[PDB]
């Protein structure tokens, strides 16, 4: 019914990064939507995408170009999950979260800097509030490092008090975590509270943690409780859920989860009897959207440097292989 959206985005150049040759390592061509990476030395592999996003694609583009969408999907009462793949320091936290500019320079509302979560968080209070509908918007951060479950919204426990996870009565598909926060929204105030405070938990898992960052998984959850009448006089109810999952360092019981992601990418495309969702914490959280009834979308993110080159080929081959996998998406 329906394929894995895969695109591509690279980034700059980094200050670590040497720019040897004359004409590019790696080239974005938009039109196209084509990657070509050179590695003789006219000799070069080529990749094919949905869409490809070079290196001064700004992250209005990206959200424009991907998001905007999903959101509409969302909003019809589909699951939607996008993530992002690919090397430590690549862009995965930059294109899904973004930063903050310095020095209150830009609301977060207008900061050029933001990422897909804030910008998502701000344009669903735009387009419900007056396409007629009456909602809900609720949110929850679930990060799993070490196949353990940490909560970033929790405004009151020790971040270290870990979560623990059971098979969903009402989803052959999914699973509850118990006891994770889910935070009502009421409008686009009380956004930026909640993100900041996430993001500050955050920085507290990480000085417990060893290579936190690069190794942990994150999942932002946003879900939308949409009510409305009829023309029959019925009450429809839509609940459209949007999955922004920031992965581990495709690099890397630590790596449990990428490893088993992997496992799962494969034996999909490769028509296996046995898909082992089973065996990871991430894949379990989010085996729907791996051939199941989610609308997917994966963001690989590359560098133009010949330093990562085999991360950025590996990072290509991986996320291609992907667009393979069939959803069958279905809504409410
Ligand atoms: C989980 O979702 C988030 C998305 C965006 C923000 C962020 S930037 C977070 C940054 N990537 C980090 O890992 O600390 C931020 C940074 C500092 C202080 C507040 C905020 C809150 C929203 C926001 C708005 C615009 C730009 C960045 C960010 C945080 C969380
Ligand atoms: N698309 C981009 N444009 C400009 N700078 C970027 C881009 N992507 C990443 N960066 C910078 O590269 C660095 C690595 O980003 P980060 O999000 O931490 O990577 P990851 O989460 O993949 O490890 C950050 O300083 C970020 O500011
Ligand atoms: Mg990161």
């Amino acid at each position: 019914m329906k394929n894995i959206q895969v695109v591509v985005r690279c980034r700059p150049f980094n200050l670590a990064e040497r720019k040897a040759s004359a004409h590019s390592i790696v080239e974005c061509d938009p039109v196209r939507k084509e990657v070509s990476v050179r590695t003789d030395k006219s000799s070069r592999k080529t990749y094919t995408f949905d869409m490809v996003f070079g290196a001064s694609t700004k992250q209005i583009d990206v959200y424009r170009s991907v998001v905007c969408p999903i959101l509409d999907e969302v909003i019809m009462g589909y699951n939607c999950t996008i993530f992002a793949y690919g090397q430590t320091g690549t862009g995965k936290t930059f294109t899904m979260e973004g930063e903050r500019s310095p020095n209150e320079e830009y609301t977060w509302e207008e900061d050029p800097l933001a990422g897909i979560i804030p910008r998502t968080l701000h344009q669903i209070f735009e387009k419900l509030t007056d396409n007629g509908t009456e909602f809900s918007v609720k949110v929850s951060l679930l990060e799993i490092y070490n196949e353990e479950l940490f909560d970033l919204l929790n405004p009151s426990s020790d971040v270290s008090e870990r979560l623990q996870m059971f098979d969903d009565p009402r989803n052959k598909r999914g699973v509850i975590i118990k006891g994770l926060e889910e935070i009502t929204v009421h409008n686009k105030d009380e956004v930026y509270q909640i993100l900041e405070k996430g993001a500050a938990k955050r920085t507290t898992a990480a000085t417990l943690m060893n290579a936190y960052s690069s190794r942990s998984h994150s999942v932002f959850s946003v879900t939308i409780h949409m009510k409305e009448t009829t023309i029959d006089g019925e009450e429809l109810v839509k609940i459209g859920k949007l999955n922004l999952v920031d992965l581990a360092g495709s690099e890397n019981n630590i790596n449990q989860s990428l490893l088993t992601l992997g496992r799962v990418i494969t034996a999909l495309v490769e028509r296996t009897p046995h898909v082992p969702y089973r065996e990871s914490k991430l894949t379990r959280i989010l085996q729907d959207s791996l051939g199941g009834r989610t609308r997917t979308s994966i963001i690989a993110t590359i560098s133009p440097a010949s330093l990562n080159l085999e991360e950025t080929l590996s990072t290509l081959e991986y996320a291609h292989r992907a667009k393979n996998i069939l959803n069958k998406p279905e809504v409410n």
